[PDB]
């Protein structure tokens, strides 16, 4: 490709997999009501859920987790699916297996970069009113966390020579999921998602670099642990991102080309 840096992103444990919400853990350690926090961490993995089933064949790819959406982009026999009727094919919980699988993740790509940008189209309002409002009752609870991190998203989306991924553990789909919804497409490519589920988030960083070669710049930003040591045996330059005040340093070694 033409890219000479590559961020790698882990935002588990603060966006993606939001466990310290529905534990109540966020709300003792950052001093929120623990009721209030819990109500909209269930709502969200409600709607989530709900939008996975209804759209991203959840229930049929729940088992079949893979690691990139295009890995079984060679059993797909190129066609248009505009009539391809899945409720009436072989699929059930495999040469002519694998094509009906990967119709299906192709679908799933044609609904991320149709409707990425366009949220209230896909899941008509006012399912789009009552969302956008859990979002300031949630990013008041985090000070605008979701909000802070698409900056320094967007502060690198913007530069021709710089694109960022994201590795998380969650399975693909409700990763995808969550990232279609919570505002990330725009800033996330689709092709650029991994889910180091089965794997590790070490293999999902090593399939990364052997996609982009050597003469790019790999960094890695995130929180937590497993991340970090998956980063250093790799010589990776890890990002931590705990605190809110971490995130303002990443935008300002962005702004002045630091990284
Ligand atoms: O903001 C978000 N997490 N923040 C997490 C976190 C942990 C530590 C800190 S820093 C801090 N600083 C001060 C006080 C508290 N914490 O932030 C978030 C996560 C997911 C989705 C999300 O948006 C939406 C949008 C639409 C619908 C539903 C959710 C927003």
């Amino acid at each position: 490709n033409e890219i000479e840096r590559v961020f790698v992103w882990d935002l588990d444990e603060t966006i993606i997999i939001f466990h310290s919400l529905l534990t109540g853990t966020f709300a003792s350690r950052y001093g929120k009501d623990t009721t209030t926090s819990v109500r909209i961490g269930l709502m969200m993995e409600e709607m989530i859920f709900n939008l996975a089933d209804t759209h991203l064949f959840f229930n049929d790819l729940e088992d079949c987790d893979q690691i990139h959406v295009d890995d079984v982009s060679s059993d797909d026999n190129g066609q248009d699916l505009s009539t391809y009727n899945f409720s009436a094919d072989g699929f059930h919980s495999g040469v002519d297996w694998m094509r009906k699988l990967a119709f299906r993740y192709r679908r799933v790509k044609e609904m991320y970069n149709t409707y990425k940008n366009n949220v209230g189209g896909l899941i008509g309002t006012p399912k789009r009113e009552t969302w956008l409002q859990l979002r300031a009752e949630l990013e008041a609870l985090t000070d605008l966390w979701l909000t802070h991190s698409l900056k320094a998203l967007n502060l690198i989306n913007s530069r021709p020579n710089c694109v960022n991924v994201l590795v998380t553990t969650t399975q693909l789909i409700p990763a995808l999921a969550k990232v279609l919804l919570y505002g990330l497409g725009s800033v996330f490519p689709i092709e650029n998602i991994y889910s180091a589920t089965k794997t590790g988030k070490e293999s999902c960083f090593e399939r990364i670099m052997q996609r982009f070669g050597r003469k790019a710049v790999y960094v890695v930003i995130g929180d937590g642990v497993e991340e970090e040591q998956g980063a250093k045996k790799h010589n990776m330059p890890f990002w931590r991102i705990s605190c809110h005040a971490d995130l303002e340093a990443l935008r300002h070694a962005l702004e002045l080309e630091y990284l």
